[PDB]
């Protein structure tokens, strides 16, 4: 526990976070469709589709244990809706109790199986049906087929989206219960607890990035760290700067240099109970603010207001750290790391052409101080390295230049080591995170040679940032299967204006698989 | 009737118009809403708002002819809703005849004044629930205060949103109603507003499908055809001016503009003139830019838009809309001259340059300083043209400046003037319309900034950033002794949310000549 | 047809150099097993150390003069860095002058494709430096039959030299390596694959006034009758009535008129498989209306814009020389010319491509997509097995996979695995980028069909990839962007990157 430095009394000195969330008093009920649906209070939405007749008409399959809601969703009243995907219907009606009940449906295309894009936008008409409607009970009825995973990833997104962070409300209710109809019912079941604790963690992931940086900033997002720990079980410890002096960690500190918060380095670990098979660090990118430095963001489009997200990446890895301390895996050990400072412009911030000293003895010459991820990378590689892990998958909003390659759908993966890519692939299949593997180009590593340095920072040629950068933190790796995700164009939603806390699934699947 | 040059054989050689609009099918009754509702067919929506109470519950008030509804709009039930502006629910259910009707409201928020721009918003919130209608009537019950003027806007905004332009489209989810049904307050004061709702409607829609027509389909050509199209249809007087004839005119700075062009200028000049006694005449003057590269002074800095300057001729459309109004509803003891000149601005060895001095019609030489301000060359002709025909009041339209999107925005466009009761006439009109519209100086402490070294005045200032008040300064000059205003839409013509035209100008115009 | 000019003065031809210095090397391959013969000109030892360690000779050379400097003490003095030379001016044992040398292979043993290319650079430098009658080349390093016959292509293509607009080499190429019999078959495919990719960078070389699209349609034609393949060149009047309304817009305000190029190979006898390839053939992308005017869109690259095209004629070279069985291949290139004229289609234009889709205009700068979509629709038409087309489309390939591997998007696996598969055997690097369906929807323009591009995703070469997508109906297809890849920013000259690539893939199917 550290104390927060302040300028006034009013900066804040802590980050809220919601930990019991109204999701979390949702009593969730699935049941299998042979025994046919009651439909009594709240509402029951249907889901259905029409395969290959683009906007075919919707029909009711299920059996409905109400001869009046029988009646009402009889084909030839269906028949004048159809099935466009995300398209939706509410119908009022008395069923057999003279009690009146709310029914409808979402239209799921024309498609026999749904990608995680089109059951998010399923998700979606769903959440608005939620939405300025003062409801007791949802009941979501599949006429549908999804695989567990997919069955999850629904519940997950429901939870996600439904959920509203209002922390940061001063001048300006939810179901208590979930009913699920779908086909063989109980091998679905065990999903239910599984969505409800990757909501959570990717709803934490999401509520520390969307703090702004005067309350989430080095100190205390290392406090929420600790604090996350303790409820959890997991060891902790956190280097301050004398620590980090010690270890030699250059590189980190330089970037940090400029800051009125000392940096804190992050590191959590879980251990199983039983005998240890597999071992692992998780690294995220913890940059609280990203002011560019004095290669100030400037330019136009640079978005300087958006660079309270930079940490994204220790966000993911604390979510993760919350789901794999809930669920417990067993046979592994899990650390979780974070090298967390702030990039600021001040008289002691590090400056472009400094020369400075990693851990590992590299020296490394800085062109461009907006390229301060990959610095911190380095010595949080070095250091997880020296821990003596199986593998090492760091997570990193690291480039900008992810939005011209993959956009704002897909992360980025990069690694020195293909089974532990194709694990990642795995892990991006099974969570439904969207995952893209790209080269480590060697052709460009000469661009990293400086005149002076061991190494240079970035490349004054090769414009390719993403893979520049990858070739970057791959010489901080002497010997361990090593993988990079490049998120820093999936990280944010900017339809929707606020975080995905992307990652937090991905990366705990990985632990879970292994 | 002119050709459309083409380069290949593929070039459109027309813009294509829809006249006949399923709008124009939709019956439509009003009811007095102290009688209550029949609910029995089709769509039932309930306009209501809950005063004080932000984000109130909704209630429903009027009875109802059926009791399933009824039973449906029981504040029990009701009241799970809120009335958050824009905010909607509808239901389908069997009602006492077991046929299916939908039932359903929209938030008018917690102020019983509703504004215009709110009463867009409940109005797009309708939009969106007919979009996916397929029932036969929609029903809209008033249990809100409105007027005379804010229900007709209701009407025309439900018109002209519920239309959609699918002419170079090459829906299956809705079917445009046939009966529209209005319950409201004095039924009867309100039922005259619909057919002028109708026509206010189209004028504006007919502008529209001008505008967004692409400039390969909406060129100089084809725009004057069209114009010549429609003055057959109202029975207007039509000429179209020629370059020989604008030669002989000495439009030399218009011409100028048109220069590198591959279609030749043409002027736009209709005449509506009424049966009885003349009392007023006015000259309705449009920017008919159909497209606007910027000249040598290409569109090339960030933000420009360049791929959004087919718009630039949005004033010739609000003009040739203002026409069909007029044309349509006949006023009485006025003469109105709807003029524009139409061209094309584009890079070409034949293109006029920066720097070009210039001679406009009434002998005035111009030095232009940038070649994308060209609109006010083609103005300084027309304006020249327009005080010859003896008018009492001229009146242009254009989108002229983008600076008047830092100055007012979006919404509300700028008047500047040389005479204070004309000005007060388009701020009424701006009024009863809808379209607002604000009044900006024009600065007189500006105006040496237009004297060129060389010739008789500056085309732009090299200082004053206030441009919208520099391109007034300019304007006013080539009119010599006519009371004369000049609407500035470039901000507010083009609906950036939406991705279409608003037609903005054609109701505000019409309500100029009819109430005046 | 007849090239038309402004001025008398202005070109109305390619300059094509068919014959080259480098078609008159001999060359001959031995086994090392059997010592080396250094009797003449230079000799030069491809050695490694498996980290910058030093040079060891391990062959034995038949000459007591050489093998005394070759000895491992001498040696020492240098070391194997990628890229290193040294060579020195003896007399042999019968006083003949003779230089002898080294090119230092690194320290891994397994030479990437780059690493490759960085040896036969510094052996190409000294053979620019020295009056030679024969180079041989030893190689103490181990090969692929694919990278030795990768070798060959770089080293003749680097060697050869441009002069075609301004106003002495070997005659002798010995080669030493290990089981000297399995890569002779590799030599004149090496040749081959040289000239197709001379020839495509000769195109690409060539500025705008002497390659525009109608001499660059005449060179084609030269190209088919002197192969011998069936020739069909497309004129402005065909086009129209097979109503090519986004491809003929694109070209509206060039004085050039639009040619589209056909080519056919069909090989003797049963046919297995039926082939599209199409290039992007723009001979000048000035952007048009949305002119390239912004800082680093360096206007003066972009003669480049026709490098797909050049790419695939390239290949019909090598195809039409090398003549593999059960293939019919069809090569296609849409030639037009952007630029800034009255004529000039606008930003908003809305235009119709030849299968009834409505195109909305959102910049006229994303030219090639339009070009395309009608070659495409024109491609499948021919009732192929696939289409593979290759352009300069995006400039994001730079900040995704840079200028030194291609990217490559497509509806179907089997035939990405297939283009894979010839990136690996060609020495051409190429990596698989998704078609991400959820950008999708915005392309949905309000007033035609379909948008031209994106106002709000930024992921250019997705975006543009699913914009080609629509144009084709029930056809594996696969999409190359060679935009970052196509022009070498040091050498200052063309890679002609894709000629080999696509021939493997003909070749290998
Ligand atoms: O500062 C960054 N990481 O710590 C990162 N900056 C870069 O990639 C720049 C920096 C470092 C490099 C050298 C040069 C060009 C490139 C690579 C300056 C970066 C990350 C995200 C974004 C970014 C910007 C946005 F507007 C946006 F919407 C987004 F999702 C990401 C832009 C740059
Ligand atoms: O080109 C024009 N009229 O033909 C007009 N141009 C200007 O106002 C500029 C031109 C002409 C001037 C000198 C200088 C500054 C000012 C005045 C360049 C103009 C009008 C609208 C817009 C405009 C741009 C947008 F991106 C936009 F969204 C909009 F609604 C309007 C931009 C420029
Ligand atoms: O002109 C082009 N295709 O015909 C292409 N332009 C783009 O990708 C831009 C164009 C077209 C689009 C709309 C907007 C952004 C994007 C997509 C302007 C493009 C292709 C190559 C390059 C390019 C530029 C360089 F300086 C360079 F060195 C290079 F290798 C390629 C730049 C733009
Ligand atoms: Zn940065
Ligand atoms: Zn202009
Ligand atoms: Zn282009």
């Amino acid at each position: 526990a550290s104390e927060v430095p302040q300028v006034v009394s009013l900066d804040p000195t802590s980050i809220p976070i919601e930990y019991n969330t109204p999701i979390h008093d949702i009593k969730v009920q699935v049941y299998d469709i042979k025994g046919g649906c009651n439909v009594e209070e709240g509402l029951t939405i249907f889901l259905v589709n029409n395969p290959g007749k683009e906007n075919g008409p919707v029909k009711i399959s299920s059996k409905v244990n109400d001869k009046q809601v029988s009646e009402f969703l009889k084909d030839e009243n269906m028949e004048k809706f159809n099935v466009k995907l995300g398209t939706s219907k509410h119908f009022y009606m008395f069923n057999d109790n003279k009690n009146s009940v709310a029914v409808g449906y979402v239209g799921c295309g024309s498609v026999a199986d749904l990608s995680e894009a089109d059951m998010k936008r399923v998700v979606l008409s769903l959440v608005t049906m939620l939405h300025d409607n003062k409801l007791s009970k949802l009941t979501v009825v599949f006429e549908i087929n999804v695989d567990k995973n997919l069955f999850r990833f629904f519940l997950e997104t429901l939870f996600y989206e439904y959920m509203t962070d209002e922390r940061f409300k001063s001048t300006d209710e939810y179901i208590k219960h979930l009913g699920v109809y779908i086909n063989n019912a109980d091998t679905y079941k065990e999903e239910v607890e599984k969505a409800r604790v990757y909501y959570f963690g990717t709803y934490y992931a999401s509520q520390l990035i969307a703090a702004p940086s005067n309350y989430c900033n080095p100190v205390s997002l290392s406090n929420a760290a600790v604090e996350l720990a303790q409820k959890l079980n997991l060891e902790y410890k956190i280097l301050g700067v004398k620590e980090l002096e010690e270890l030699k960690m250059g590189a980190y500190l330089s970037v940090g240099k400029g800051s009125m918060y000392p940096n804190k380095f992050i590191h959590l670990t879980y251990k199983s109970k039983g005998d240890v098979k597999k071992k692992i660090a998780l690294v995220g990118k913890g940059i609280t603010f990203d002011s560019g430095g004095y290669n100030l963001k400037a330019a136009p489009g640079s978005m300087i207001d958006l660079m309270k997200f930079d940490m994204s990446g220790c966000a993911a890895v604390l979510g993760c750290a919350y789901c794999v301390g809930t669920l417990k895996p067993e046979n592994v050990e899990i650390h979780f790391l974070s090298a967390v400072c702030e990039n600021m412009v001040s008289k002691n911030s590090y400056r472009p052409g400094d020369i400075i000293t990693a851990s590992n003895g590299k020296t490394i010459e800085v062109g461009n101080t907006d390229a301060e991820g990959r610095l911190t990378l380095a010595d949080a590689l070095v250091y997880a390295e020296k821990l003596g892990v199986d593998y090492i998958v760091d997570i990193a909003t690291l480039t900008g230049a992810m939005l011209y390659s993959l956009g704002t759908s897909y992360a980025g993966v990069f690694g020195n080591n293909e089974e532990l890519i194709n694990k990642i692939l795995q892990s991006s299949k099974t969570s439904n995170e969207p995952v893209w593997w790209l080269p480590i180009i060697n052709e460009y590593r000469a661009t990293l040679n400086s005149k002076y340095a061991d190494i240079n920072q970035i490349s004054s040629s090769v414009k390719a940032s993403s893979i520049v950068a990858s070739l970057f933190l791959k010489e901080f790796v002497q010997n361990t299967a090593w993988a990079h995700i490049d998120i820093a164009g999936v990280s944010w939603n900017f339809k929707a204006r606020k975080p995905k806390g992307f990652g937090v699934r991905l990366l705990t699947e990985f632990v879970l698989n292994d």
